[PDB]
């Protein structure tokens, strides 16, 4: 498995050791208090009240934890994914990112705590 | 395997079908939207500005999720638990319940979409 | 997961740390040599050409690897199971045993080597 | 998880669905009967009194069940693995092979039933 700390101000998004491959299922937790500016902070899904302004993942609020299996577009995890399988075609590293405006990541904070393992298939 | 939600107004707490055995392995994934009362909601991490006004569980955020195993004490959930073990002599029936003041119950709405399983070992 | 050698001539049979609880799904691999008498071994699956003259276990043949859960029956093990789940809520310390006739496991030699762990559930 | 027969005179051996990936973990579970030409038959370990004429696996019985993965040379199954790993490098599709000597499939009978699944990790 893998565990690790995900920066919210981390644009490029923070590469992890498990490569998914196909008919893999996977498990992900992920934790932890970040902010995509202002001084309050968000969990893992993010602020349910702020505005879309053009962040990388239209399907999860500002702020949450999205990912990129290898070269796949971004994929909504939020506080995780329970023995998940990928879409077809979906597969490579995966790369946990903090979901926000592209070039906005400068005044970010925080981080989320997550672990992946993989579920027996 | 279990899933199904855990209403926030739920004072009781919602039962699952998971017995916990010693040595037993478990991941636990939860996902939503509640509130302990304000028009606003939180996640199954609750509310990090919130005082603790007598909650059931002192260990984590007034409105979030937490668990007792058979007739132990509360325990943190949050957003989950990753491949977890449970402390010495503590067994029985997993039942999830959201963390709030004792008889306050009566103005919360929402509620959180958890997963149970059990790993290998 | 537990590992161990269950000797042929171990009438009582070879208690293992594994408790198998309700629910459980396990899986275990058996391996190795071994003889009800004759100068010969036999894998874990037994002689298929041998007579039953009166074995613990009816349901498999002599001098194969047979198993008991708590106080019930003996159960067919064979070279082993796969993600295997009990005949409804039999539970207790799993003991593996040499399927051969009561009062006669005097003149066994060899042992089978076995692993059994807990898969996910 | 993969299921399915490997018959004794298939020398081209039986192709399964399962893709082995570096970090992977499996488990195998073999069962059943077969022979190499004699009218007896031998479970999944082989015949322990057989001499090597020239098996395609060197380290197992005349008889036993092995597997390749990928380009790989044979390496034994017998009558499984728990939770194993492959050697470095060792990475593709899983191939199950009765061992016997090149050229000589001909006159086998029998197979067998094997099970296939990955384990967490
Ligand atoms: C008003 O609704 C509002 C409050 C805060 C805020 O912060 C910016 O949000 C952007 C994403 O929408 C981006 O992350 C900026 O870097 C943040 O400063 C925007 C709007
Ligand atoms: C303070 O400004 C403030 C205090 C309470 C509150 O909501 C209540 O919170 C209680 C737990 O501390 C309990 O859940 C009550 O039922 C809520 O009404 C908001 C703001
Ligand atoms: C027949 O060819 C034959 C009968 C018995 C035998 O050995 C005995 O088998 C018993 C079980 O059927 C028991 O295990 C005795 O202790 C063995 O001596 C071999 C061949
Ligand atoms: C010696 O007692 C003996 C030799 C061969 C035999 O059967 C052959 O075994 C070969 C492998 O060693 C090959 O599989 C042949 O096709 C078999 O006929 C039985 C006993
Ligand atoms: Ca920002
Ligand atoms: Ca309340
Ligand atoms: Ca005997
Ligand atoms: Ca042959």
């Amino acid at each position: 498995a893998w565990k690790g700390e995900v920066l919210a101000n981390n644009e490029a998004g923070q590469v992890t050791s498990i490569i998914y491959n196909p008919g893999d299922v996977i498990t992900i937790v992920a934790a932890g208090w970040a902010s995509y500016g202002p001084t309050q902070k968000w969990g893992p899904q993010g602020d349910r009240e702020h505005p879309d302004q053009g962040l990388i993942c239209h399907d999860a609020f500002c702020g949450a934890l999205v990912m990129k299996i290898g070269n796949s577009g971004t994929i909504p995890v939020n506080t995780g994914l329970f023995r998940w399988v990928a879409p077809n075609n979906v597969q490579g590293a995966i790369t946990l990112i903090y979901n926000d405006v592209p070039g906005t990541y400068g005044n970010n904070s925080g981080s989320f705590s997550v672990n992946i393992g993989k579920d027996q298939s």
